[PDB]
């Protein structure tokens, strides 16, 4: 037979009338600047991509992120730095300072612009109703921005959302699982973090858009007004699509694969089972309900759903009702 096949609803032919030089990443020729303006302060942390350095720029004085990239294959170091370039100065997306060569790892070296933040942990903790819907909002526009862009995240998460909830700023990071949208393109389902999996990916569905951001998006919404990070949370990509399961329904889950014609893991016989949909209703309790609106669980209705093309766009999304509250 052969799957269904599937386009974006919007930003359909974005990249389709750009010139080559804006999605061809792998013609990418790299603006090398200088290493020894920049002295390594402090280690952030390690990835399984990279490590991550605080430090200084002596050119300016100004403080600096060092992203300093594990050996990986020159096409995806190209693509994250096209991807940051193209980027670069929409709202609140994380700003590519510079490009340097490390001395001894021999590897590009990622220069980000500071971001004073405060782990997830502590802030999710901190946070009250108001600035749920506002840094909601805020990740919005800068979803609306790469996805307008024709650039496709995969793999929004807390950890890749830096706060300065002092000044209220925000930046959306780590853009090396990234990707340029080309409609009828098939794309890898090895993305994001496993609780922030959309279903496409869990079902192995690879002509996938924009509207992955969208269920992360939810996922993340889901866990901060329901107080439960996260809110899937599956012990393996399998059991991830039965949590999911278990909210959603499973009849709701038949029709989206029959819809793609889609055929499911045959090891799902023996784990799925029959579950039928769950109201937002009953995840709400005394001590979340202060974060809780109807048009919180409208709204997070709309982003959770198995059909990728059904779910709200970051442009619609920023349109309901959810962010009437919200300052502009
Ligand atoms: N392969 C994954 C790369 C990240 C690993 N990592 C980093 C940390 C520390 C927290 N952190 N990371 C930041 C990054 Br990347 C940027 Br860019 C900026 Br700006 C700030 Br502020 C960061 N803080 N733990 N694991």
């Amino acid at each position: 037979s052969g799957p269904v096949p599937s386009r974006a609803r919007v930003y359909t032919d974005v990249n389709t009338h750009r010139p080559r030089e804006y999605w061809d990443y792998e013609s990418h020729v790299v603006e090398w600047g200088n290493q020894d303006d920049y002295q390594l302060v402090r280690k952030l942390g390690r990835g399984k991509y990279s490590e991550v350095f605080e430090a200084i720029n002596i050119t300016n004085n100004e403080k600096v992120v060092v992203k300093i990239l594990k050996p990986v294959k020159k096409k995806k170091i190209k693509r994250e730095i096209k991807i940051l370039e193209n980027l670069r100065g929409g709202p609140n997306i994380i700003t590519l300072a510079d490009i340097v060569k490390d001395p001894v790892s021999r590897t590009p070296a990622l220069v980000f612009e500071h971001v004073n933040n405060t782990d997830f942990k502590q802030l999710y903790q901190t946070l009250t109703d108001y600035d749920i819907r506002f840094y909601m909002y805020e990740i919005l526009k800068a979803l609306d921005y790469c996805h307008s862009m024709g650039i496709m995240h995969r793999d929004v998460k807390p950890h890749n959302v830096m706060i300065d909830h002092e000044h209220r700023k925000l930046r959306l990071i780590d853009w090396g699982l990234a990707e340029f949208y080309h409609p009828g393109q098939e794309y890898n389902v090895r993305v994001a973090s496993r609780y922030f999996k959309g279903p496409e990916l869990l079902v192995d569905y690879q002509m996938y858009d924009y509207s992955l951001d969208m269920w992360s998006l939810g996922c993340m919404l889901a866990s901060m007004i329901f107080r439960k990070e996260p809110f899937f949370h599956g012990h393996d990509n399998y059991d991830q699509l039965v949590r999911i399961a278990k909210v959603l329904g499973t009849e709701d889950l038949y029709d989206y694969i029959d819809k793609y014609n889609i055929e499911l893991d045959p090891r799902f016989n023996d784990i799925l089972g029959r579950h039928s949909r769950k109201r937002w209703e009953r995840f709400v309790h005394s001590e979340n309900q202060h974060l809780v609106s109807p048009e919180a669980l409208d709204f997070l209705d709309k982003l959770l759903r198995y059909d990728h093309q059904s779910r709200l766009t970051a442009r619609e999304a920023m349109e309901h009702p959810y962010f009437y509250t919200v300052v502009k």
